[PDB]
């Protein structure tokens, strides 16, 4: 189990002005911190954020959250389940703030939510330092979904934070799950059930997104939504990332309005989740540490049977541990480039059920 922590600093807060927060698992032995950011979309209006507060309060508040929460996948203390970095300090970071972890504005008299995403995680990792992470020789960020596309936001701000703190030997990285998004057209045209691209540019407004500095220097103002695009941000990043995603991204094919029944899927679909799965793949090309599986599924890393998935042959968590080798200072049957090639969804066998 991994044990609730509010922030001591209540000026940083959930959606609602209720104090943050993280769940932590120490590792006496262990010199490695995993720090995981936990996804589940956002809201960008008064009006789609006050209905995710009626039956989504645990995503803008912490009021109800449990003492503890039982660390899965990545975040397992097991060997059997967690294969990679099960002797690590685990530490889960709830997602509070609907913002895909880049928002730095407060509740006030002006603003119904506080939008604290990117305040959050530096508050965590500021008062972790007290607790063990000032003695720590790998910082990973990882995250799933909207937690993935934080890690891509946050994982350079986290890397700075810690030098200008004075602790430069601590090694920050980012595993990045399911975040991974395509500004693509749509299949069909469809509000808030809006295009991440136009939903991303009015969240960025109302949430006081930021984005990291190299990525804003180059969109500059008004385009900073770009940031939040996997394969836009990357490039721009200095600490070493994995990517981890599914070539057909169930949130991906959900925003480009694909629906799958179960009928016959004719030539005009077949050639959009065709032509989706080939774009995906093109945009890692020249991602060297990356794991896209063809499923169709969404989040991996925190699942009980993450250990499952392969491509080539490989576990995510041997390719994982591979890009840790691969970062000592490529490596005799230990990939970190895993893409699949074959074009339909399940075409690997050994995608989730
Ligand atoms: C508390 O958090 C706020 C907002 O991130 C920050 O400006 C302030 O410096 C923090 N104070 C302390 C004592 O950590
Ligand atoms: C750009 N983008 C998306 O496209 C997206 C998302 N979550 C789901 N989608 C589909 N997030 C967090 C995101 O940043």
């Amino acid at each position: 189990d991994l044990r609730l922590h509010l922030l001591l600093n209540t000026s940083v807060t959930c959606n609602d002005g209720s104090p943050a927060g993280y769940y932590l698992k120490e590792s006496r032995g262990s010199r490695r911190w995993l720090l995981f950011l936990e996804g589940g979309w956002y809201c960008f209006n008064r009006e789609n954020c006050d209905s995710r507060y009626d039956t989504m309060r645990r995503l803008m508040s912490s009021r109800d959250w449990p003492r503890t929460r039982t660390g899965t996948g990545i975040l397992s203390s097991q060997p059997e389940e967690n294969p990679y970095w099960w002797n690590a300090n685990m530490v889960f970071i709830p997602y509070c703030s609907s913002d895909v972890w880049s928002g730095a504005s407060s509740k006030s008299e002006k603003n119904e939510y506080a939008f604290m995403g990117a305040l959050i995680i530096q508050e965590v990792v500021r008062e972790l330092l007290g607790r063990g992470l000032s003695g720590a020789k790998v910082l990973l960020l990882a995250g799933s979904s909207a937690g993935g596309t934080g890690v891509l936001l946050n994982v350079d701000r986290v890397a700075e934070q810690l030098e200008k703190l004075g602790y430069p030997a601590i090694q920050v990285r980012g595993l990045a799950d399911s975040g991974w998004f395509l500004d693509n057209k749509q299949y069909r045209h469809t509000d808030t059930i809006c295009a991440p691209t136009e939903a991303i540019r009015r969240g960025i407004r109302y949430w006081n997104g930021v984005v990291p500095e190299r990525c804003r220097r180059q969109f500059q103002e008004g385009e900073e939504w770009n940031c939040f695009f996997g394969y836009k941000v990357y490039p721009t990043l200095r600490s070493p990332v994995f990517v981890v995603q599914w070539l057909f991204d169930e949130a991906q094919l959900t925003v480009d309005n694909v629906h799958l029944t179960g009928q016959p899927v004719q030539e005009g679909l077949r050639l959009y989740i065709q032509n989706l799965g080939r774009e995906l793949r093109h945009t890692l090309k020249d991602v060297p540490a990356s794991f896209a599986p063809a499923c169709l599924s969404h989040e991996i890393i925190i699942r009980s049977h993450w250990t499952d998935v392969q491509v080539k042959g490989t576990s995510l968590p041997r390719a994982l541990h591979c890009w840790d080798r691969s970062l000592h200072d490529p490596l005799k049957g230990c990939p970190v480039h895993l893409v699949d090639s074959c074009p339909w969804p399940h075409c690997n066998p050994s995608c989730p059920t």
